[PDB]
């Protein structure tokens, strides 16, 4: 739905911890932005988008491409549920 | 070069002028991301990306696809320039 709500999903997916193995920002950062009312900046957007190559045209869009490697949570769940 | 440094690199194609026209982000806050050292939010990305459609995928991670549509304004002038 926002750049910032899909975002969240990844904080998720990765859970905060690996975010701050792989970064230079803090938990609490990292929790402010995912459960309080606040923007996101361009800087948790670095980490999530070097964590996960795949995501990065539906991070900053919402938009898939699967023929060049561009998918997202939701697709490859889709393929899953289909291929079951 | 960043996140932010590409997005302030699209503020400046864009104008602030037309930016404004093209979200809800105010001509204040715009000059603000772009001229303050202060950091950008996902709700600037969300009128960058959307105006600049070939450019999602180098905005949000420096790389061109170029095969794919996703390519950057370098990249479109060194094309322009080679065609030459």
């Amino acid at each position: 739905e926002s750049i910032q709500s899909r975002a969240r999903t990844l904080i998720d997916k990765a859970g905060i911890d690996r975010l701050v193995r792989h970064g230079e920002i803090s938990h609490s950062r990292w929790q402010s932005v995912r459960y309080k009312d606040i923007r996101m900046s361009t800087e948790e957007l670095e980490v999530l988008q070097s964590l996960f190559p795949h995501y990065r045209l539906w991070l900053i869009s919402g938009e898939v491409m699967p023929e060049a490697g561009q998918v997202s949570p939701d697709f490859e769940e889709a393929s899953r549920n289909l291929a079951g």
